């Protein structure tokens, strides 16, 4: 589908701790969303169960790159009971100074979640001892939001 770029992080889920960490690691070829410029791109992540958005998250901005470095990372309270129910939601949006931020793209995994998503999630379910680190390929708002509603 579109080419709005790809996004890395990891995924580490440690039951005895309850505890979900999600790493914002780097992003690539992201779409220009400024005119005669490029995009200043920060990170949303919502964790979401049952169509309920539970917590949420924020990454710093990066000025004018197509290609940012975050390295951030961000835990999550979620027991054992609940984690194969919940969707971890990464969205990369532009920083605007003036008016709305705009969306580049974005992707889910977790519950419900597809291909290489649902990989990503499989992954971390079967290997606690470590984080694990995926690319994926960002999709237009629209359509992961249909997805999730
Ligand atoms: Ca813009
Ligand atoms: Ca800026
Ligand atoms: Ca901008
Ligand atoms: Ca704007």
């Amino acid at each position: 589908m579109e080419k709005l770029g790809d996004i890395c992080f990891s995924l580490r889920y440690v039951p005895t701790a309850g505890k979900l960490t999600v790493v914002i690691l780097e992003a690539k070829n992201l779409k220009k969303m400024d005119v005669g410029g490029l995009s200043d791109p920060y990170v949303k992540i919502h964790l979401m169960q049952n169509g309920k958005r539970l917590k949420k998250k924020k990454t710093t901005i990066k000025k004018n790159t197509l290609n940012p470095y975050y390295n951030e990372s961000f835990s999550f309270e979620v027991p054992f009971e609940q984690i194969q129910k919940v969707q971890v939601v990464v969205t990369v949006l532009d920083y605007d100074k003036i008016g709305k931020n705009d969306a580049i793209g974005k992707v889910f995994v977790g519950y419900n979640s597809t291909g290489a998503e649902l990989r990503h999630w499989s992954d971390m379910l079967a290997n606690p001892r470590r984080p694990i680190a995926q690319w994926h390929t960002l999709q237009v708002e629209e359509e992961v939001d249909a997805m999730l509603a």
